[PDB]
């Protein structure tokens, strides 16, 4: 299990290739767009090593201490430790951090334990997955192939330009990668692969500072570095970026499927990557609601809209998406079968529950927090103001029914930047999206879900109708 | 356990005091109103006998044999025997029966379990739960006080008339009844107690026949006897009544609570009988939804309707919300803790969450039926049309796109009785309002849940922020 | 202008070829199916002759008085004119009544003065016109092709078996035809006709009581013939059919398009029928939502539910639907321009927005009425309960906060009647469809609004932004 | 009619007291977070010079020529006049803008109009907007009463702490104005006022330099000055203040009223400033909407979505609302009457209509953007990626199906900007509360709304229902 200083040091030594406007980031850990997140990726690695979350965020296998996400879970009991890890983290920052590490080695994790799924490049699997659990590296991953304006280069969209004694040398870009900050990046399966497309058919992982490998941020939403003034985005904001591939070498031992169509499409599903992952996030955006949740009570109390039965309904509406958000979790587990490689899944029926209502949940959620707040989320003052000549006349108008000016602004500020800020508002958009388009999650599910036993169901049901005739 | 031809047998012999448009019903075992519903609760008991779920709905307790809905859980299996029974009911009238037996058995089981909550009534309560599993009797519970316009008659409501050596005289009234051809009523606490209001403050059990007892009809919504035309209001037409007590006897032996506000108040939570009512429920819904899962289904392949990407989004949400409530009912039973009276509940938090979200659910279900179906729900013949002389017109022009007409009319008659007949639409409205006014529903979930937890993590985060000025 | 008396004698000398339930209806002004409908018509003719309305709905014409949905306006004056008509008429039955005849008055209004768009068959169409003005005769028309069942017959659909020296031969069916106690029957297009579909595109208007011509009935939705029972579908019951034609005759003279794919196609829109016909439906839904919005006042002020402020909140909404609907008539009358053929009609970019926002805020006013109703709305007894040994109790225990029992009661069987009853619930289902697919209306309107003015302000606003790399 | 030199130059003389983080902002007009909103306040000022609009944004009167929104509406004619001007200055910076001058000039010219509504305090009003209307001066408005901790200072609401002969002396502050880079700010009627708070029942405006008075400014949501980057918020961020009143003294001649509780709350009802103000409003989000709909066809158009369905449906709706907002507009001048002082005001039902349905409107049209760019949305580089070293890389990579890289990321940045950036999201919660919580104006509108037509028209119907028991 790595520490926070250990992690730093590595980003200090070899950082990703980030561009920033234009410009070379050299020092992520120091440059005010990024050493905020930096700061909170190192504290999660430290709480491993603090003793009252020791036995929660690892275990111990003949003399290492491994990070829980690493865990290839033999029973449930194992996927609910794997379950409480995921939790504490996401509490550490009110689950806000979308691609906290514990993600992507959930899919590792599992690709690992269903190796087999790979042919010729499972061992190659099993060694990344012991690489990244025994350095207790971070990894993020670049999805979505690129457009073309149609109104003939071959390498839009990542592809195999070459094979050679040494590797592969691929070409292309992926349209977004979440937290750049990370050690390692993995180019799975993303767009559905058609008939044909074998030469982009692939899958590999490479250390974020790879030569040719490119990061290309998006406008920062940090909104400064004052707790008070911006308490989440001052250290949660993750990054976007656009990853350019010129003529990469990705080694062989790095190549996890080449080539292969079919193996692309069916990858997180049959290794069961799928629910691992899927399994983090309830636990996740189960943090996340309860965030809300906290800062809606507190909102409603310190301002004395509490005693509004409507407010009251509000905050109950929230309630009970929480519960539903833990019961799809709790079923998810209860309800694990192992798959066709031994790997012990969590419910797929429950998680994909969970993903496909979340984002209809969460916008619905941010909004209750706007009608609450409403118009006192958009007038707050800085601390600045609070520590300027004025200040005695903030804290004389600036108080809540039931809080002293200072409590007030600084509880409303949080509220605006899990909302309304540029930070707040992505996290919004990431909610809707974050695991694919609603459209196309929704007529997954309805392909992949038996829907015989009900249908059977209904014919029984008809035959007393069809039985008029005879 | 009781059988169906002894159910219509008891029913036969003393009637409820039903009144339809001003006249009494003799023989609601024979009445074209009620004839259907009769029939199908007998179904239910003769279900009991059958040695295929024999197992699943009844137990062996020295020598006697009794329904699952009386069982006093033990352990969480115990919890999880009584849902598949719950379950195996409501699936053989596809979760339409909203007041089948085994929910108000689930309340007298808890009421019985917790017992001592009675006090000096707490021996009447134990013995009611004996006889009404001893004889498997079918129970109905009267709810609601009516308004007085007010644009001074003290017996408006239920109340105490007088108390003599042999019981209490009872006279006024419930705004309503569900399922009347029940064996007995239960008039248990239902509209919030105020204080003073003692009078009002009882609760008792009596059987449907008894004098001065009146059970007034809304108007009938079976639509027919045909199952072609009318699959499911022939036969699970459970008719809503007004009660009314004209100066009735109650005796003291079926007297459970009498003159104690609070108590009528916190019986429900404090005895349990909330919680296992509710866990009737959860399961209920869930064969209810995916009831509508397979209607919805079966039209879409139907019509050829399933190639279109909305339609087949409009089935996948039903999905999501049908593992939603599965969900719900997997940790009520998996977070069950035994209450202050040592009786194991479900979960309180998962089980409010389902029955707080389904009165929001099931309108867009229905919704969800009559996009699909659309126009083609409202000019559908009758099985009388087939068989009259324009049968072979009929049989060549109400074809689907994958169904013969007969059997694309009788399905869709299903999806209009199920969403559009007066049966249907009552059913949307008995969701919104079952367990009570979502307005007041809300409110309770808001004052009862725990709030301090989210509150206080919130708080933690915000010491940083405030940390500023120091 | 035809008189109710007029209109009952010409269905009784010759009714159309109606069937209920496998029977042929000898007698529809008598039958309890459809008396009820045949007599609210009637009052409708009889309204003409009303001298508090004569003015308001009708015209005098050379010597002649003619109904104003005949009315071909030549001025905004005019087009009011037609308004205050269909409204007057929309309101005698609250809206309810979907397919009175001045909603296809207007469409054959329409095609008259844009005669010249059905070239050869111009007079036909001209003729056609002054025949239903002269006899103010009711029309309904038939839409939908069916479904085949494709798991060789040409006349699945309605199309041309044989053109002779008298007319064309016609055979195949429409899926459904509203308010069948017509005159005459109206084949217009309907189902987007296909390239190659010459054989089906054609348009045609015959009298109901035709040879070979039959309608076939779904169930019935009268609830009884008490207006106090059943306030609207004891006379409000339009009744839906399916249309037969067994090698119907259509003379020479009632055809209007023959074999022309694209004048099916546009008919509607040239013309300006599709204005014209949707200027009635404003007119009609406004009415509708005056009536719901009545109708929820007196309930929550009748219950003394008034001063809960979300009931409040839900009947300003209505109060905003119906102002939404008055402003969209209103623009639709004062910017209409003349069409191609110098026919004056309403705004159809007015039009569109009424017509395509209407079918999403029905169901949330009938929600609406719903959630303030509540359980109130389904356990109303009957007048004959009322009427009944057990009457004196019900005025006791059914009143109101500020109304008596039979008052309450009655106003409640109406709410129900408008939300809940089997004729309620249809209208819902009808709202949704009665135009067309809301999925089809919606990339209709995409298609043909123009979009450019929006999009040009914006590539003009972007100028500035591509200009920072000069 | 004032120049936008003008303008700067007056604000760069008498600058108002503005403080931003603690410090007191010297030269707004040069300021970073304040010359992008006073350039874009110079050139709506400067287009009422411009030869193509000279006579839409003004009018001349006794050789002299004035802003149009100061016009004393005579006739339909000129109320159609204002409403082209409110809709041409709205235009320029797509309806962005909340607070443009023109708001409440409508305000304060109805007050005029109406100014015998004041009594002894009607020349006061007069003359102020003569004073207004002569100089071209910008006015804000500062509103909402603060909240005090009651878990006894007399003036945390702005009230009069001395009479003298010269004035009043004022002390308190108000929670909120917008755009403080006003010539002056207005301080009428806001929170409603209780029986026996004269001492704030009070009315006056103000230069917004006057000594004593501080506006402390909120987070600054100017993304940067770069158009490409930052296409709205670089030029449209007008800004939210708390305003404070130290001992403020408000000379005689700017009272407005004085110490009556009534008049104030109904101030801007009885003078038309409601009607003529929610007049500037919808033109204004038929500006904003209109804007949207661009944004929307461009995206869809530019990643080739416009070819699915279920995006040309998300257009359409846009487009509905959109004819929504304008036939709000049309009636609302169509039925414009004159009020209780002569002044003609537009029809109060149609605005209350459009200002009550947009607040739920806004949402939707930020979503369906939302849902139309998707996860483009959150990746866009800088105009700075693209003039660096990577440039030829994102021109190859970030082009859209139908749009080349630069143009793709300028029209998503606005996409953004209009959404999800800070400035974005700001006017999502400014959509909802601008004129107050929805929840009071619902209130407000149900109480003001004449019900008793409807009620009427039903207790009418419901004769017939009575009658059976006679």
């Amino acid at each position: 299990a790595r520490t926070g200083a250990e992690y730093i040091e590595a980003l200090k030594t070899r950082p990703p290739n980030l561009w920033y406007k234009g410009e070379k980031v050299e020092d992520p850990t120091t440059h005010p767009v990024f050493r905020g997140i930096v700061r909170t990726m190192a504290a999660l690695y430290d709480l491993q090593h603090d003793p009252r979350y020791r036995e929660v965020l690892t275990y111990e296998e003949e003399g290492k201490r491994h990070g829980m996400s690493f865990l290839i879970p033999k029973t449930k009991e194992d996927l609910k430790r794997r379950g409480q890890a995921y939790k504490l983290w996401a509490d550490q920052n009110l689950g806000m951090m979308g691609r906290s590490p514990d993600y992507l080695n959930a899919v590792v994790m599992a690709y690992a334990a269903s190796a087999d799924y790979f042919g010729e490049f499972a061992e190659n699997v099993r060694n990344y997955y012991r690489y990244l659990r025994d350095q207790d590296l971070a990894t993020t991953h670049a999805l979505t192939n690129p457009q073309v304006n149609r109104a003939p280069d071959p390498y839009i969209p990542v592809g195999v330009v070459k094979q050679t004694e040494k590797g592969i040398v691929v070409r292309g870009a992926r349209m977004t990668a979440t937290f750049p900050l990370a050690d390692e990046v993995l180019i799975f399966p993303s767009t559905l692969l058609q008939a044909g497309s074998e030469k982009y058919a692939l899958a590999f992982a490479l250390p974020t500072s790879t030569p040719g490998l490119h990061f290309v941020c998006r406008e920062a939403l940090v909104g400064g570095d004052s707790p008070f003034d911006h308490p989440l985005s001052s250290r949660v904001e993750e990054m976007d970026c656009l990853v350019i591939f010129d003529d990469v070498l990705v080694p062989w031992e790095r190549v996890f499927i080449l080539g292969n169509v079919e193996l692309c499409n069916n990858a997180y599903a049959a290794t069961g990557a799928l629910n691992h992952m899927a399994h983090q996030v309830v636990a996740l955006k189960t943090a996340k609601t309860e965030a809300f949740l906290g800062v809606a009570a507190l909102m409603a109390e310190g301002i004395g809209a509490d005693v509004y039965g409507h407010v009251q309904e509000k905050i109950a509406e929230i309630i009970v998406y929480l519960e539903a958000m833990r019961a799809f979790w709790t079923r998810a587990e209860e309800e694990a079968k192992e798959n066709a490689y031994g790997l012990l899944v969590p419910d797929r029926g429950a998680l994909d529950g969970a993903r496909n209502l979340y984002p209809r949940l969460y916008p619905r959620i941010r909004e209750i927090l706007e009608q609450i707040g409403a118009s006192g989320l958009i007038t707050l003052p800085s601390e600045k103001d609070f520590k300027g000549p004025l200040g005695p006349f903030l804290e004389k108008f600036l108080q809540g029914a039931a809080l002293e000016a200072k409590e007030r602004v600084a509880l409303f500020r949080l509220a605006w930047d899990m909302t309304l800020s540029g930070f707040g508002a992505r996290q919004e958009l990431y909610e809707r999206f974050f695991f694919g388009d609603p459209v196309r999650m929704y007529q997954t599910l309805y392909n992949v879900y038996n829907k015989e036993p009900y249908k059977e169901r209904i014919r029984a049901f008809l035959k007393e109708s069809l039985k008029v005739f005879e």
